[PDB]
């Protein structure tokens, strides 16, 4: 047996309870300017069945610009009804239970739960925890006497929204001065996913397969992992996995370091070893910074929240895997740092998940896609927690044939 965080069942219609079903204000979502109903399916992991856009003038319609025939899909009405929001909630729940099917996923989920973003950033004085930042806090609101008001905060790890205007787009958000997600402190992670809408790839018409939505979700949660542990590499940093290649260069896509690390495998080595070593020693330096901070904290923001100091010294010293020295000071044990960093940036990667879950998956991050598909993953005759699409039905357990577009009538054209 291996330690497993429980995943709670919910109906969209279940009443708010001031515990794990709440109304939250999420200002980062420019498409919605009012509080929205949210469900804590596992500690610090909240599902928010709403569309998302951080665009200034947001619209869910197909824009008048280039879009991919294979990697984009638009439907402004999707996730507008309570039925669809129930379906979405139950879909994420089901995928989390499927994540828990392997110890690698159980460990991923634990890392997210215990990975709370730091109470502070580089502007924060060393002796101070700041409890007031939107990198850690989301507001809880209640509708009282005809209007909404803020009543409390939560400190989540991950918020799981429904999709962007492009329902197929799971890629890491462009960060994106002060960058806590790259400076050890970390930040809460906001995901935008759509588990019934699936990209396709070829294992080279008969060679075309759908991505298992648990793999897509886990890829996204691997981004969350990086963000929470403050090692998310800026979308700035890219490399062409080709390339030149000589006289008739040049480059295919410029792929983000963050994406290569999240996908994993041998393509990571496209990034020069010196740059990869520099990313690790950066993290190490930040983690050591945070150890020092825990040793020195004696005051808070707000000033009156001092009784939370000891609670959070324990939360963060556990998150970062610090030791004590003989003087009772937290220190970075380099071996424990190496193990955590290697888990975060190597063990937790898409190609490892594809192996561990007995699913077919794309060969490379930058592998091509084919026509996308749709599936009702809540029907256990189509998709189960134990087996995904690769059910014993019709022999779909053989050679991942459940994921094969031509073989499986349940994988519907979009
Ligand atoms: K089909
Ligand atoms: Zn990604």
């Amino acid at each position: 047996e291996f330690m497993t965080w429980p995943v709670k069942d919910f109906n969209y219609s279940d009443p708010v309870n001031d515990n794990d079903i709440l109304y939250l204000r999420i200002p980062q979502n420019k498409l919605i300017t009012t509080p929205v109903k949210a469900f804590m399916i596992t500690q610090n992991i909240w599902v928010i069945p709403e569309r998302f856009s951080s665009d200034t003038n947001p619209s869910l319609s197909k824009p008048p610009r280039p879009t991919s025939k294979y990697q984009s899909y638009y439907d402004p009405s999707y996730l507008s009804t309570d039925e669809q929001k129930d379906t979405f909630l139950k879909g994420i729940i089901k995928l989390f239970k499927r994540i828990n099917e392997r110890d690698i996923g159980k460990k991923l989920i634990n890392y997210l739960v215990v990975g709370s973003p730091f109470m502070g950033d580089s502007s924060t004085p060393e002796d101070t925890f700041d409890f007031t930042r939107h990198t850690t806090n989301i507001a809880v609101e209640k509708f009282e006497n005809g209007s909404w008001k803020v009543t409390n905060i939560i400190t989540p790890s991950v918020l799981i929204f429904g999709p962007l205007p492009n329902i197929l787009d799971y890629t890491a958000s462009l960060t994106l001065q002060s960058n806590p997600s790259f400076e050890g402190f970390g930040t809460l992670s906001i995901l935008k996913v759509a588990p019934e809408f699936l990209l396709t790839f070829s294992d080279v018409g008969k060679s075309i397969f759908c991505m298992d939505p648990v793999i897509a979700l886990m890829h996204e949660l691997t981004h969350s992992l990086h963000q929470l542990y403050g090692i998310n590499i800026p979308s700035d940093k890219r490399i062409r996995p080709q390339v030149s290649e000589g006289f008739f260069s040049q480059d295919g896509p410029n792929v983000q370091f963050e994406e290569l690390y999240t996908f994993g495998g041998l393509d990571v080595e496209i990034i020069p070893q010196i740059e990869r070593s520099q990313l690790r020693e950066k993290a190490l330096g930040h983690y050591k910074d945070i150890a020092k901070r825990l040793n020195n904290i004696n005051k808070t923001i707000p000033s009156s929240w001092i009784s939370n100091i000891d609670k959070y010294k324990k939360i963060f010293s556990e998150k970062y895997n610090f030791d004590k020295d003989n003087t009772g000071n937290f220190v970075v044990n380099i071996d424990k740092f190496n193990s955590l960093y290697s888990d975060l940036t190597n063990v937790m990667s898409e190609v490892v998940y594809s192996s561990q879950y007995n699913v077919k998956n794309r060969t490379h991050y930058f592998s091509r896609h084919y026509l996308p598909v749709f599936a009702n993953i809540l029907d256990d005759n189509i998709y189960t927690i134990r087996d995904g699409f690769n059910l014993t039905n019709k022999g779909f357990n053989i050679e991942n044939s459940g994921q094969n577009i031509e073989r499986n009538p349940a994988l519907q054209k979009l």
